[PDB]
């Protein structure tokens, strides 16, 4: 039996300010889920965990609270909201009225100006569920659409409802895969 | 057709130091401020301008650089900073951390421990816009809370945008309200 421990960054900066994308700092809220997140790993005890990230701040800000070291990687990257990045839904419905509403039809192939898709990301994932599908214990520190395809992929969830997945922040979703496909267990740490 | 000029008092001893609230005066840019607004006032040629003001220093010496009589509002006083009166952005986070993250969450329902909010405030303005709405030439000199309420009402925006609003110091907004909703002119004094 083993675990992988799927989870978002603290909350950051642009978070609170309800904006997407961008490379923000985490809040000092999202600072505290990382040390949060600390005692809850040590709480856990697990045997040697690799804890993986990507190369956005709030991920590496959110990993160093562990004291242990991480490995980032680029395809763990969010999706790249493309011409949309640092936008709120409003300025994204008020500059753009019709890539929202284009946006509303499908949600799985609908691609950003500029940017990518949750089926661009699901290609660019590809590596890290290969590598991720053959390691023991690991502490996934990502973002609300990669955490969606990771999801998704050990629920085996259609691309349709796969942009519908709760993933919030500050809640880590230990995943034990099992003979029939996989067990959850949700983790929230109030902060 | 009429004009309301939404304006802010000049600079204060305040507002250079970076802090909410008070009643200070007037710093000596402020006060150039109020003879720039007065040359302005003359070179605008206005038939009987009736000038409003608040009953803080700030905008009743702006007021008295006009030569012209005006008449003081309480309603037109600055939003009650409560237990953060004149605190630094700093100060506020050191001394009240929680109460400036719940803040950054919702701007319009936020309300200062021992003080008001933008939504008492609207409360607050509803006399004041009755009687504006009704009168014709009128500057009024107030801050920045209170010219964001006023200013939202006449371009109809949102309680959520509303805390937003482009509204600097030395800047003039000559208001016409015409039969879509109100004409903005932006004036700047450079002093
Ligand atoms: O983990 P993030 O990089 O912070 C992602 C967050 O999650 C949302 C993306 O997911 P949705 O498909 O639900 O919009 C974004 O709006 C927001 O920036
Ligand atoms: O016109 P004031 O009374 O000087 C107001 C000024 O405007 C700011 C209030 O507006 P914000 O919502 O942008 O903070 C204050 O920090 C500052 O004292």
């Amino acid at each position: 039996m083993r675990s992988i421990y799927l989870c978002r960054h603290g909350e950051s900066e642009l978070n609170l300010r309800g904006r997407i994308g961008g490379d923000s700092g985490l809040s000092a809220r999202g600072k505290q889920y990382a040390y949060a997140l600390a005692n809850f790993i040590r709480s856990q005890g697990i045997s040697s965990l690799k804890v993986w990230t990507s190369h956005m701040k709030r991920t590496i800000q959110t990993a160093e609270a562990l004291g242990v070291p991480y490995e980032q990687w680029k395809a763990l990257n969010e999706i790249d909201a493309g011409v949309c990045e640092e936008m709120t839904y409003e300025e994204i419905q008020e500059h753009y009225p019709e890539e929202f509403a284009l946006r509303d039809q499908d949600k799985y192939r609908y691609r950003y100006p500029k940017g990518e898709s949750y089926e661009d990301l699901v290609q660019r994932l590809e590596p890290v569920i290969m590598e991720l599908e053959r390691q023991e214990n690991v502490l996934v520190i990502c973002h609300q659409a990669v955490m969606r395809c990771l999801l998704a992929y050990f629920l085996d969830k259609s691309s349709d409802e796969l942009p519908y997945l709760k993933c919030p922040l500050h809640t880590v979703l230990k995943l034990t895969p099992v003979a029939y496909g996989c067990r959850v267990e949700s983790i929230y740490l109030n902060v």
